[PDB]
C-alpha cells in the first residue's frame, strides 16, 4: 500500500543519461555486477517513476481505460519488484543473481505494451473522435512513453546480457547489445534479405538492392561505428518493408520493377543512411500523417513501424526523416551520430515544462 | 492625427485569401479596374493594418529601434495613402488612374524593407545577444511580416501590370505576373544560366545542369502549371547559387566538378522540383540554422536567400525543404500544388492566437 509513495519519491530525481562510452566501460573494465547492481537499483526506479508520474496526470477518460490501467499495473509491480534490493548487500553472489532474474522477469512482463497501448488508441478514436488536438496530445505522450521504455530496456538488456554467468569468453567483439565495430552495410544487407523473403512470399516478386558507401575522410575504408546493431536492424527492416510494398504495388501493370538504392555516407559528425525507392511517392500533405500513432491505427498492418523507428534513431541523438516525390518515389533517411562521444541517451523528463504540453 | 484610429478599425477585419483562379478571372473577364479598385480600397487597408497591428505589439526594445520605427512609418503613410480613395467614385477614369499611380508609389516606398529590417536584427544581436528564445520570436515575427508583404505586393503587381493603360494586346499569354501555362523546366534553365554566369565570373568554373521530368499521368508531356513565374525563378536562383558555391568550394583540390541534377515530378496534387548537388553536405545539426534570420545575419552574403524563398513556396500552399548527407551532398526540394484549385493565398492573421506566440 505504498506504491504512490515510492512513485512520488523517486519522481523527485531526474534520469541519468549514459554515453556510449560509459556503456562500453560499464561492461568492459569497471564491470562487476556490483557496480551495475548499485547503479540500476536507483536508476531503474527513477526511470519507472518518471514515466509513471506522467501517466497518472493523463485525463481520467484515458486513465480509466482498461488498456492504460492494465499497463499502469505492470509498471507499479515492476517498481515494487526492483525495490526489494534497495537495502540488500551486493557482496552476496546470490543477492545480485536474483537481481538478474528480477530484471528478466520485468522485461517479459512488459513485452506486449505496444499492442496493448494501441488498443487504447483505437478505443479513444471511436469513443471521442480523431481531432488534431487529441492527436497531438496522444502523439506527445506516446513518443515520450515509448522512448522511456526503449531506454529502460537498454539498461536491462546490457545488464542481463553482460552478466550471463561467468566470463568464459573473456574479451568479446560485442559488449552486450553494443558492437564497437559495427559494419553498417552488413546490417543493411541483413534487413534487406529478411524483408525480401517476406516480400517474395506475399507478392512473389521483389526489387533488388544496390549499396553505395561514401567515406569522406578515408575514400575506400569500410564504414564502421559503435552502435546497438539490433536497433539499426529494426529501423532498416521497417523501411525496407515500406519501400518494397510501394515499389511492387506501384508497378503491377508494368514488368519492370526498379531496385531499392541505399547510400551510406560518413562525415565528420554524421553517419547517414539513405534508402531510395520508386514506389510512386506520397503527397506532401499525407507525409505528416505517416508518423502519427492515431492516424496510423502481408508486410504492413498497424502504424507503429515509422514512429517507433524514429524514436530508436532519436534515442542516441539521431533522427529519421521522410521526403517523397509524388508520382515517382521516396527517400527515407536515418541520421546517426558518427562519434561515440556524441552518442548519449536522449531521455524525456517530468518537469513543470512537460506539464504544460498537455494544456 | 488619426492613423491609430484607422489601424484599430481595419484591424477588425481578416484578410481575404484569393485563389489562383480568382486572380485569373480578376484580370481576365470581370477585369475592370473598377472591380479591382473597389476590392483593393478595402483589402489593402485590411492587410496593412493587420501587419501594423502586429508590429505595434512588439517589445519596446525592438519597437524603438530606428529600423523598426522607420519601416513602421512607411506602412503608416501607405495606409493614409490608399485611404484617400475610400469615399471617391470609380466611374471617373481619373479616380482610378490615380489609384494606380498611388500603388506604384507605395510599392517603391517599401523597396528596401528587407535590408532595413535586417539592420534591426543585427542591432538586437549585439545589443541583447542571440539566445534560442529571442531567435524563435524574431523568426516567428519576420516569417509573418514578410509573408504579409509578399501577399500585398502580389495584389499591387497584379493591378498595376494588368491595367497598364488600354487593352491593345487584348488576350495574353500572361495575366499580370501569372502564367496560366508556365513551363517549369524553362524557368529552371533560366535561373541556372543566371547563376552559372555569376559562378563563372567569381570562381571561373561552374558545374553543369541535367534535367529530368517525370509526368506520372502523361509519361512524355511537358510539365506546365498555373503559377507566378518570377516567384519560381527567385527560389530556383537562390538554390542554384548555394549548390554552385558548395560544389565548387568542396572540389578545389580535385579536378572533377560534378553537375547539379534537377528533377521535376508531377503527381496528382503535387508538382515537385528537386535540386541535387555534391557540395559536401551539411551536418544535420546545422541545417536548422540555415533557415534562421538571426543566425544567418561573391554569390552569398546575408542569410535571407533560404528563409524568404521558403515563404514564397508557402505563399500558395507549397513548401521548401532541405535534407543533406554530410560528406557527400544536399537535396533541396520545392513543393508546389499541381492544381490551380489548391493554389490559394496563405495569409498570417492577427488574433488572440497570434498574440500568445510572443509570450
Ligand atoms: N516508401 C514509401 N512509399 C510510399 N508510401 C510509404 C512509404 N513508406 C511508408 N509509406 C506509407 O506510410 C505508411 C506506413 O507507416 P508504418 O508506420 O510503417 O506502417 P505500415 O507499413 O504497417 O502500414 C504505409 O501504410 C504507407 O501508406
Ligand atoms: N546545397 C548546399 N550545400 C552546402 N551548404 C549549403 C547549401 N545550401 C545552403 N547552404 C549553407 O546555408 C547557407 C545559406 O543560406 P542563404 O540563406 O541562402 O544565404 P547565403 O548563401 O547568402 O549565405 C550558406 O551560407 C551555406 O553555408
Ligand atoms: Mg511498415
Ligand atoms: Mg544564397
Amino acid at each position: 500500500g505504498s506504491a504512490p509513495k515510492y512513485i512520488e519519491h523517486f519522481s523527485k530525481f531526474s534520469p541519468s543519461p549514459l554515453s556510449m562510452k560509459q556503456f562500453l566501460d560499464f561492461g568492459s573494465s569497471n564491470a562487476c555486477e556490483k557496480t551495475s547492481f548499485t547503479f540500476l537499483r536507483q536508476e531503474l526506479p527513477v526511470r519507472l517513476a518518471n514515466i509513471m508520474k506522467e501517466i497518472n496526470l493523463l485525463p481520467d477518460r484515458v486513465l480509466s481505460t482498461p488498456s492504460v490501467q492494465l499497463v499502469q499495473s505492470w509498471y507499479v509491480q515492476s517498481l515494487l519488484d526492483i525495490m526489494e534490493f534497495l537495502d540488500k548487500d551486493p557482496e552476496d553472489h546470490r543477492t545480485l543473481s536474483q537481481f538478474t532474474d528480477a530484471l528478466v522477469t520485468i522485461r517479459n512482463r512488459h513485452n506486449d505494451v505496444v499492442p496493448t497501448m494501441a488498443q487504447g488508441v483505437l478505443e479513444y478514436k471511436d469513443t471521442y473522435g480523431d481531432d488534431p488536438v487529441s492527436n497531438q496530445n496522444i502523439q506527445y505522450f506516446l513518443d515520450r512513453f515509448y522512448l522511456s521504455r526503449i531506454s529502460i530496456r537498454m539498461l536491462i538488456n546490457q545488464h542481463t546480457l553482460i552478466f550471463d554467468g561467468s566470463t568464459n569468453p573473456a574479451h568479446p567483439k560485442h559488449i552486450g547489445s553494443i558492437d564497437p565495430n559495427c559494419n553498417v552495410s552488413e546490417v543493411v544487407k541483413d534487413a534487406y534479405d529478411m524483408a525480401k523473403l517476406l516480400c517474395d512470399k506475399y507478392y512473389m516478386a521483389s526489387p533488388d538492392l544496390e549499396i553505395q558507401e561514401i567515406n569522406a575522410a578515408n575514400s575506400k575504408q569500410p564504414i564502421h561505428m559503435v552502435y546497438v546493431p539490433s536497433h539499426l536492424y529494426h529501423m532498416l527492416f521497417e523501411l525496407f518493408k515500406n519501400a518494397m510494398r510501394a515499389t511492387v504495388e506501384s508497378h503491377e501493370s508494368s514488368l519492370i520493377l526498379p531496385p531499392i538504392k541505399v547510400m551510406v555516407a560518413l562525415g565528420e559528425e554524421d553517419l547517414s543512411i539513405k534508402m531510395s525507392d520508386r514506389g510512386g511517392g506520397v503527397p506532401l500533405r499525407k507525409i505528416e500523417r505517416l508518423f502519427s500513432y492515431m492516424y496510423s491505427t502481408p508486410l504492413a498492418g498497424f502504424g507503429y513501424g515509422l514512429p517507433i523507428s524514429r524514436l530508436y534513431a532519436k534515442y542516441f541523438q539521431g533522427d529519421l526523416q521522410l521526403f517523397s516525390m509524388e508520382g515517382f518515389g521516396t527517400d527515407a533517411v536515418i541520421y546517426l551520430k558518427a562519434l561515440s562521444t556524441d552518442s548519449v541517451e536522449r531521455l524525456p523528463v517530468y518537469n513543470k515544462s512537460a506539464w504544460r504540453h498537455y494544456q
